[PDB]
């Protein structure tokens, strides 16, 4: 569930990430340094809403949401996006959709690790995250 993601997390690894930024459109000077960054994502619960802060060079994003209910999300990459995070049995689906396109997130635990999946139609992403001190 939830708790299982509440944790400060440092990402160590990502799998076909260049190839899916400019699936996005994602502008160049957004995508070279999204491809060396290494962003902190800390998950915490507050009440019954989930918290999301990202800290990274580039930029630092912070989100909070119930699950299930649509929230409005300006992503990091400066899409307004209609979004909702659910679960999936154990994983979380975040979802975004804007100008009539959409994108999906999902987050894991395997291994003790984060893993999370992007995917934009046939192009997929995949990042690795390590549990670090709070
Ligand atoms: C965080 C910056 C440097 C990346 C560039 C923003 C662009 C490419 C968009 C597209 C997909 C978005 C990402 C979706 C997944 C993650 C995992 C994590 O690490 C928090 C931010 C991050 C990385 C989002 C930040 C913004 C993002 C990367």
């Amino acid at each position: 569930m939830v708790e299982a993601f509440c944790a400060t997390w440092k990402l160590t690894n990502s799998q076909n990430f260049d190839e899916y930024m400019k699936a996005l459109g994602v502008g160049f000077a957004t995508r070279q340094v999204g491809n060396v960054t290494k962003p902190t994502v800390i998950i915490s619960q507050e009440g019954d809403k989930v918290v999301i802060r990202t800290l990274s060079t580039f930029k630092n994003t912070e989100i909070s949401f119930q699950l299930g209910e649509e929230f409005d999300e300006t992503t990091a990459d400066d899409r307004n996006c209609k979004s909702v995070v659910s679960l999936d049995g154990d994983k979380l689906v975040h979802i975004q959709k804007w100008d009539g396109k959409e994108t999906n997130f999902v987050r894991e635990i395997k291994d003790g690790k984060m893993v999370m999946t992007l995917t934009f139609g046939d192009v997929v992403a995949v990042r690795h995250y390590e549990k670090a001190a709070a």
